[PDB]
């Protein structure tokens, strides 16, 4: 007899295990629990401070939502107007001295003449390949030529998209892409050339909203704070070391037992083999793929700079920088920094030299936050990274040399990104069903393992569906078909369902 | 106040509204009740029989489901296997005096060579176009003649579905049919045609299973019989003459009331709209199109004939006959018929002649059951069709013109097909979100009128995701994707889910 | 006896029948007479003047030769460096008020930017098109949009062939274009607009050579004069009424009668039928469909205007003005019109109107020819043709209203365009071999009728080769051939070959 | 001064060498001579005969004349109609134990079923492939493939094509083969399948005729025979040693010394190099590939066999006989070996064995003639290459193990075909205008070296059309233009022209 015993048992209370959590809370009838070894829930989905008073997210993170009932939880958990900023979804690539609108195709009129008839001849001979074509691509990088042409495959979605998988585009699959045809809207792209047009693919309709306070982690604690309490178990005292799939028993830390009927694990599923001592297993996760995420944060003084505008996060193809994206944090919140009146010395000149002058003087402050890869085919130096990063910065003209830099943030994050690689499927099918006929659900963005439903939305409802799974049966939508949620308004799921409703009568 | 008072009101007791019941049971939470204007559950999917003893269904009935749920109920309703027989799915098109098997162009080598040349030719044809197509068909004609090519769409596929819908192809979309590319597999065909093979899409794989005792219509009574009886009311005490939208009230024949939260509608949607008085949605119901089903039955006398043997359906191309398929219902159970010792008159000859003798006498005896559609672009002769059907049977050779008929039977159908005009959705697009912001769930295969989820396991499923939807907020998958619930194995909705283990412990 | 014998006659003195007198000339084997009605040979390649002294041809003639032989008799004719004028193949369409270098599709940058993506997206639609094609297209008009795409189509070449033609593009053959498959450059074209190009196919090797003196018509008086005159019969006298095919009799205008054994004629074959009194001929013939041609030359004082340039020949597909093609004739040679010095009155404004004063000032000045075409289905005015090609001039800004025009020109030529158009072929499959079998060789513009072997250099050899293949059995390659003779540099042919050589030994 | 002047030296007097013979002789202009070491005219089309009377060809000889010019002298050189016997184009490919009509891939009909499926499977992805193909075949194998598929390319061009070629298809052009599309023709392929038929390319218009005397040989010896006796120098006489290409003299192995203006030479142009003491264009024509041929023939007594039949040529594709072409030579003429009445021993039975009488007995005989292959890529034992051609005879069921044969012939020549390697025309465009800037006319088979104007006609032709071209300038188009004059009849030139008929009076 185990210390505890409930019905279901989540492990982890990032956004998937906080979704399962929600539901079971909501459904009200099987009994339940959740650990994680952080004191603090939100997972990848957390947010740091530094000393100096600057908030930095796990890297970029916007929420778009392909759910009413994420939706229903966010408003629930921060129900107020001023909990929220509202944004536009502007962002660009950074190219031959430019910074040209996302997406890079439809605004290849920035280029000189000669790229963009390098482009073009490209993308006709990708149209007439596309005419003739009855194969469907197998390869990333196929998919990308076919779809944009050489010359501007070359220019920005190849060599960007080896800087943020740390992986050759060739060595990943495309399905994860979605269903779309392979090729390209050659009209569309030579119009907006033809008429020296420029065009975003944003606006008034095309926006995102932000935490006030907290950074996206704010979310997470705010969501979870709405659970109860004494079915949550957050820190040294509810970290797993132990699971016996066989017993269905789960030994955490401190050496408290617990039993479970099902359990929802949304750690890491190659931290789940271990855990579980089944060697087998370790063996197939070791086949997975993942890269790590250096996430990166300078604070800088003054008003928010002209040339950085509105912009909200950056893309960076070329090898003049380490970074793949930078993110403006300090335009999401006015509380991701700290106020004008806040007085910082100067720690450093973006040039790299430290002034000799310890004197503390007051902002305004703005915020700029990157993101590099690494992986066992891309190495990071740590020691030198922050200050290669901030060279990068000087490089692509986003800070002056003579900026003054306030505060610094450098955090390794192992476990970044789940790498869509050729052999990830045929993996996942040797892993998922085996945790399946012993009652785990192995679940969320190293849980399952899928980045095309590895955001804050899809994580949080792969937790919900599977409870839906557990108790209603209901079909895991999100997990095993991508392209069918993300292609609809999930409407249908809400907070409040019929069955609560009818109860509360 | 009503004289009944339900958070949810079923009308209707075929395979929709039983699958609303069977699911409303299993929740066991919202009170509900379900409504039928006839005694006997089941709907098209029951069975009458002659006063000879002959059974009928409502036309050929064949299950192949795709849902375990579905599964689990009809196994719960008849649980020993003696309440079953098994059957290959053996099916043949008649065509220029010979049995067919199908699939047609599968088995064109049994036709004269130089009409296989010509389909041939034909097909190479079509698939040299479909090498460079770069649009999708737009009607069921197109798509048949860009599968078939134009010879073998001629022989088949063209008049015989003519002849099942009474509208011609070129009328009729062609998304009911699913995703599959309209090209022909020129290969398959060509290779049997040399070889001089022929091959149904049967064996010890592909079977089907047929109630033992009572037709199809068994089934419903069985299921219906698990339901608690005092939430049903079956007969003309169940009959819906009124549907006040605006109060959530509805009137039976007797002049009962019944109130509910919720409403689902398993009875055509134009009966519906005529109910709730409202002229809008008449006026929109109106437009829909469907065809009348015409059930023939007729009994011989004699064991099984040898040029009949195995068959189970078949298909009607050509013009020698009114019906579009006949069922050798004999072969599904031998209590489809009387026993051979069972002793009967000769009623007339196949070829319209007196019997030599009026006295009764023993079997045993086989039967056919036959298919003949009606629109307003396809009149049918009542007084006549009987014998017109006769007189096909000896046309198609299944009859000699000696065969003894020992019982008749011809039955109506006005709501036989929901009919997938070009215009359908449209239409429906219009209906079904009206009657939905009145909370109402308008389901099955008239309810909501979409052939492609029109059999007993989709209707059944209707149901179930109707009040799936209503309780649980479960995505409505059959009502609105046809292509993903006929295109995988539906096995999570059981009936017993982990809601109601959890709950018994 | 008739009055004349001899084994070869040649009827007409163009350059046609020149080239028949040449090569007999130089085999000097059988006997052989040349006549023409006119005194002076040469065709429609000959020159008017105008009393005040402006040459005019009969429209632009620019010579390209595919030739050494017609190279040979035209250096033979003209030997000094002095005699000719080289100038580059300068050509420019006019359009929407803009110049626009020749070739139209490449140099549509010059077009509004709307305009240029309309052009774009045809040319793309027609690229996409001709990737998959398995038909050739059947006449001129489908032969244009598949290579040009139909916005381009419409720009130029449609309007522009009918204004040429007098027929419309839809009903004209292809095969004269020779065997250049109907597809676009698109990458060229669409390199020109982004880069805001422009380019003409000429350059320092793409040029022509015009005579110094006597314009077209002097090349052959020149070419004529090296033949022995008492072989020839030139005027009134040489003037053909009569041809009896059957005693293989000719009969002249003064009553002088000629016996030939084999007839090279080279007078339009509708002409020669009549002359043959044959029925069966006259009725083939006239379903031979022909345009005559207007030549309007205008001739005004000023020295060349900047806007004209070293602008050779203009196209006009645009319905401001009457004429297909203008040629700067004034920039042929410097001899087309008179010296500086040569003293004229003006005669009118561009505009219409009076001079000042009717007094004769000095030049310099330069010269304009145009065409206008005229069929059955294109009536044209007589009598207001020249006035509407002037108010032509002004629309399109060849001529300020304020122009000075001291001389005008216009004459009708009945035969001007032999039209391919799709019966020709029919046609003359069915005439030439009954002129064959009777020892008659028709050959020419309007002797054979085919446009793409009708310039000044095939012609010529037509009459060339029709000689050798009455002598020497070759090939009438020219003839049947086009686009081997257009295809090459037919070399092996000169005026003075082996047989000469060895002769002379 | 050289012993003997001439305007026109032509060396050699196969077809090429009496080509140009005959057309100097026609002309009746320069002067000229024919030279060859050899007494008997003909070269490679000439005949031998056994010591027991059985006739042989340099293998296959049979005309198919595409000019009007060659005709004419044949009927000249034989004039009556018991000089020639007419034949229909009788052949078949040897295959699994059958003789299948020529064209192979239309009478596949007659293999088993199974390998039928295969055929039609390679052809149907030959068809799809064809349909979207934008680039000619760069090889004779990918020609080859395009045009049959694998399948059938597989069973009958490749391995008959190396066996005759004695090089990969991968290492030849495939200009050589005409303009036509690579491109199966599926409907006749698989229409002939589905019907079960059979058909050869042959019939009552589809005929050659053949020497009634002395073989192919015969005809060059009676061509020859009209010349002026004079002029030509055959034999060991007339054997040239050395070729002086500067002073234009050539020598003859007696010591003869030649003075001409114009040299036409039709010997092999490797030995015209070498003849030249010219390194360089030794260095070149060493370049050219050519494979040798052996001929075999085999006499054998008894009337003709039911099982030959009325078979003219026969292909073999298989690895049972080492020969790729037998011909049914005495079905050729009666002449072709001995009369029924002669007597003869048997050498030896078909099974290799010695025969049981020795005595000379009669006949009647008939006559195989095979043709082997031999390159410096495909060996021939010399030693043994009768006998394995005997064992072919019997291995292919062409001759009885107990066939008695008579006579027994075999000779190697060394230069039998020249092939068209994917280098030839890089080689050739180096060699020939070479020798035409010093007056030298290299023609023929191995003069001109190229395979598709390599027959007796064509050869003939290329003599002609030097000469033609040397006295009136005419254009070489067999020479140039292969396809030119392979695909028309060409009719202009004639023994008799209109130069001749003129002379006369």
């Amino acid at each position: 007899h185990p210390d505890i015993s409930v019905d279901v048992l989540v492990i982890g209370a990032g956004p998937t295990g906080l979704g399962a959590a929600k539901r079971l809370n909501q459904i009200d009838g099987p009994s339940w629990m959740i650990v994680d070894s952080n004191e603090t829930p939100g997972g990848l989905a957390s947010t740091d401070v530094t000393p100096e008073g600057f908030l930095y997210d796990v890297g970029g993170h916007v929420i778009f939502s392909h759910y009413k009932y994420f939706d229903d939880c966010l408003d629930e958990a921060l129900p107020k107007e001023d909990d929220w900023y509202t944004h536009q979804r502007i962002s660009y690539v950074r190219c031959q001295g430019q910074w040209v609108p996302y997406p890079f195709q439809n605004n290849i009129s920035m280029l000189p003449k000669e790229e963009q008839v390098k482009c073009i001849d490209g993308m006709i001979d990708a149209a007439l390949e596309a005419r003739v074509a009855n194969t469907k691509p197998k390869t990333f990088d196929e998919w990308i030529v076919r779809m944009m042409g050489t010359g501007i495959a070359d220019l920005f979605m190849r060599p960007y998209n080896f800087k943020v998988w740390a992986v050759p585009t060739t060595k990943m699959q495309c399905a994860w892409l979605g269903e779309r045809v392979a090729a390209p809207n050659l009209k569309a792209v030579t119009t907006n050339v033809i008429l020296g047009k420029t065009a975003g693919n944003w606006g008034p309709n095309a926006t995102f909203r932000f935490p006030a306070r907290g950074g996206t982690g704010g979310i997470w604690i705010a969501v979870a704070n709405t659970l109860p309490k004494e079915k949550t178990r957050f820190g040294e005292k509810g970290k797993v070391t132990k699971v016996n799939a066989n017993n269905k028993t789960v030994t955490l830390q401190d050496g408290t037992t617990i039993g479970y009927k099902k359990l929802v694990s949304t750690m890491a599923v190659d931290f789940l083999a271990e855990a579980m001592n089944d060697q087998e297993l370790v063996g197939l996760t070791k086949q997975l793929f993942y890269s790590s995420t250096h996430v990166i944060g300078v604070g800088v003084r003054g008003s928010r700079p002209e040339r950085i505008g509105d912009k909200c996060w950056l893309y960076f193809p070329e090898d003049n920088c380490p970074f793949y994206r930078a993110t403006i944090f300090s335009n999401y919140s006015p509380y991701n920094q700290p106020e004008a009146s806040a007085a910082l010395p100067t720690m450093q000149l973006a040039d790299g030299s430290r002034p000799q002058s310890t004197e503390a003087k007051e902002g305004p402050y703005w915020s700029i936050m990157l993101e590099v890869s690494e992986s066992s085919m891309k190495p990071v130096n740590q020691e030198t990274i922050l200050a290669d990063c901030i060279q990068g910065l000087v490089n692509t003209e986003m800070l002056k040399p003579t900026d003054e830099i306030v505060s610094t943030y450098h955090r390794r994050f192992d476990h970044g990104y789940p790498t869509p690689t050729l052999e990830r499927e045929g993996t996942l099918t040797q892993i998922l069903p085996k945790l399946q006929d012993k009652d785990i659900w192995s679940r969320g963005r190293f849980g399952s393992w899928r980045y095309e439903v590895g955001n804050q939305d899809h994580s949080f409802m792969l937790g919900v569906e599977a409870v839906d799974n557990i108790v209603n049966g209901a079909v895991e939508l999100t997990l095993n078909y991508p392209d069918f949620v993300n292609g609809r308004q999930n409407t249908e799921r809400r907070l409040v369902d019929g069955a609560q409703v009818f109860a509360k009568s």
